[PDB]
C-alpha cells in the first residue's frame, strides 16, 4: 500500500511527483521516486520549460526531458508534462527579442509544435500555459500578454491540440485553489479558450500551501468542483505544503492535516484525477532558496523518512 494505489483505490488516476534530472544520479533517491506504490506518476521540474527545450530559436534540446521521460517509462509511471508557454525560465532569445504579434506568435507557435510533437503520445498531460494571471484577475504583463494580447492563451491552446490530438491539456496556475479573484479569473481562461474554439481539458492548482495556513477542505473543494462544472477535469500539480522554521512536531502534526484536506478534497470531487507533490523529499524542495526562512514542505524528511505528512496523506486519501 502507499500514496498511489490508495490513490487510484479512490478512483484518482494517480498519486505523482516532481523530479529533476541532478536527483537521478541519487540511487535512494531514485530507488523511492521508482516504489509505484507510493508514484504512478512523474513530473519534470525543469528540463521541459522553454530554456531547456528552446535554447536558441528552432534549436531544440530534448536530451534531458527525454532522461525523465526514460525514468517514468522504466518504472511504468505516466508523466505530466511541464510547461509550454511560461514568462519564467525564458531563454535570451525570446525575453530580448524585438518582437511584432506575428513575429512572436510564429516564434510561440513553433515552440509548441516541436515540443508537443517530440512527446506526442508519452504525456498524459501538458502544462500549456503557466501563471498567466496577477492575483487580482487580471493578466499577468508578460512578453506574450504585452505582445499578443490575451488571444495568446487560446491560440497555444489550439496549437498544442494540433500536434497532438490524445494528450490533455491543462491551464496551470497557483493560487487559484481556494475562493477568490483569481479562482475566478482561472474559471475564465477556461470559458475564453473554449469560446475562442479551442480545446482544455484540464485546470492544474499547483497548491503550493503555507503550514496552518492552507485553505479548508470545504474551500478546496467549492473551488475543484466550480472548474469541474466547466467541462474540466482538475488536478493538483504542484503540491508542498511549506512551514516556518525551525521545524517542530507540532508543525509536523498541522502540516498532517493540512495535507490530509487537500488529498480529501480531491477524492471528494469526481473528475480530480490526481495529485502530484512537488518533488516528494525536503532535501530537494525548491521551497528554502525561495522563502526565506520556509522549509520542510512535504511527506519524507531530507533523510528520505516518512513524516507525519505522510500518513496525512494516506488519510485524507482514506487508507
Ligand atoms: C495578434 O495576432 C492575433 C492572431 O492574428 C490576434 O488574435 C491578436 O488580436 C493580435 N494581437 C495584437 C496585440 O495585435
Amino acid at each position: 500500500a502507499g500514496l498511489n494505489t490508495a490513490a487510484k483505490a479512490k478512483g484518482l488516476k494517480y498519486f505523482g511527483s516532481a523530479t529533476d534530472n541532478p536527483e537521478l544520479t541519487d540511487s535512494a533517491y531514485v530507488a523511492q521516486l521508482s516504489n509505484t506504490d507510493d508514484f504512478g506518476q512523474i513530473t519534470p521540474g525543469n528540463s521541459m520549460k522553454w530554456d531547456a527545450t528552446e535554447p536558441s530559436q528552432n534549436s531544440f534540446s530534448f536530451a534531458n526531458g527525454d532522461a525523465v521521460v526514460n525514468l517514468a517509462n522504466k518504472n511504468g509511471q505516466l508523466m505530466r508534462c511541464h510547461t509550454l508557454v511560461w514568462h519564467s525560465q525564458l531563454p535570451n532569445w525570446v525575453s530580448s527579442g524585438s518582437w511584432t504579434n506575428a513575429t512572436l506568435l510564429a516564434a510561440m507557435k513553433n515552440h509548441i509544435t516541436n515540443v508537443v510533437t517530440h512527446y506526442k503520445g508519452k504525456c498524459y498531460a501538458w502544462d500549456v500555459v503557466n501563471e498567466a494571471l496577477n492575483e487580482d484577475g487580471t493578466f499577468r504583463n508578460s512578453v506574450f500578454y504585452q505582445i499578443i494580447g490575451p488571444a495568446y492563451i487560446p491560440i497555444a491552446f489550439a496549437t498544442a491540440a494540433a500536434a497532438d490530438p490524445d494528450v490533455k491539456l491543462y491551464y496551470n496556475d497557483y493560487n487559484i485553489e481556494y475562493s477568490g479573484a483569481k479562482a475566478t479569473a482561472a474559471q475564465n481562461i477556461v470559458k475564453m479558450i473554449k469560446a475562442y474554439g479551442a480545446k482544455i481539458d484540464g485546470v492544474g492548482l499547483q497548491a503550493h500551501f503555507i503550514v496552518g495556513s492552507t485553505p479548508s477542505q470545504s474551500d478546496l473543494t467549492t473551488v475543484l468542483k466550480g472548474y469541474t462544472a466547466l467541462g474540466v477535469e482538475v488536478a493538483y500539480t504542484e503540491l508542498d505544503i511549506r512551514m516556518q522554521l525551525p521545524s517542530t512536531a507540532a508543525k509536523l502534526a498541522q502540516q498532517s492535516t493540512d495535507f490530509q484536506g487537500v488529498a480529501a478534497a480531491c477524492v471528494s470531487t469526481t473528475g480530480c484525477v490526481g495529485v502530484t507533490i512537488w518533488d516528494w523529499t525536503d532535501k530537494y524542495s525548491w521551497v528554502p532558496s525561495v522563502f526565506q526562512g520556509y522549509g520542510a514542505p512535504l511527506p519524507w524528511d531530507e533523510n528520505y523518512v516518512k513524516k507525519p505528512a505522510y500518513d496525512g496523506l494516506m488519510a485524507g486519501l482514506g487508507a
